[PDB]
């Protein structure tokens, strides 16, 4: 699949706005992510004991967490579809080392989306949802290519 540049211009119009403040998007949309889907917290050693979502919230490590992942995703949004590198790096880790399911990827776009939609309604209307949820959807196509010839079905 391919995105036309309105497409990719809705989508960074968006992010823009998110990286004023990526720290704070990170922490929202983790939290919505493990609360929405608790099961992906236990793939995160470093995170599954915490409880509330007040906890949650005073974890200085997931938020710097938050800030790592929001910043490699925007690397590869800003590609415009030209993300194969980028993806390599991002393919092997997810799929050897933490084995993170094709489904979970699905959980956190849900999450982002729900963020957005949230946080930046006015920027954030059909089209641009339909635009976003498109180049996500390019990114777990892409990435599941990758888990398939590194040797992961999940
Ligand atoms: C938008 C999709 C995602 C992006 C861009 C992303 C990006 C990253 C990055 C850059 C890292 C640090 C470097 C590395 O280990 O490769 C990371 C670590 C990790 N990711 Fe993801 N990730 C994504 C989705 C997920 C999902 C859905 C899960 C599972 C629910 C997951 C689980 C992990 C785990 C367990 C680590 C290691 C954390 C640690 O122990 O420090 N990731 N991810």
């Amino acid at each position: 699949m391919v995105l036309s540049e309105g497409e990719w211009q809705l989508v960074l119009h968006v992010w823009a706005k998110v990286e004023a403040d990526v720290a704070g998007h990170g922490q929202d949309i983790f939290i919505r992510l493990f609360k929405s889907h608790p099961e992906t917290l236990e793939k995160f050693d470093r995170f599954k004991h915490l409880k509330t979502e007040a906890e949650m919230k005073a974890s200085e490590d997931l938020k710097k967490h938050g800030v790592t992942v929001l910043t490699a995703l925007g690397a590869i949004l800003k590609k415009k579809g030209h993300h194969e590198a980028e993806l390599k790096p991002l393919a092997q880790s997810h799929a050897t080392k933490h084995k993170i399911p094709i489904k979970y990827l699905e959980f956190i776009s849900e999450a982002i989306i729900h963020v957005l939609h949230s946080r930046h309604p006015g920027n954030f209307g059909a089209d641009a949802q339909g635009a976003m949820n498109k180049a996500l959807e390019l990114f777990r196509k892409d990435i599941a290519a990758k888990y398939k010839e590194l040797g992961y079905q999940g």
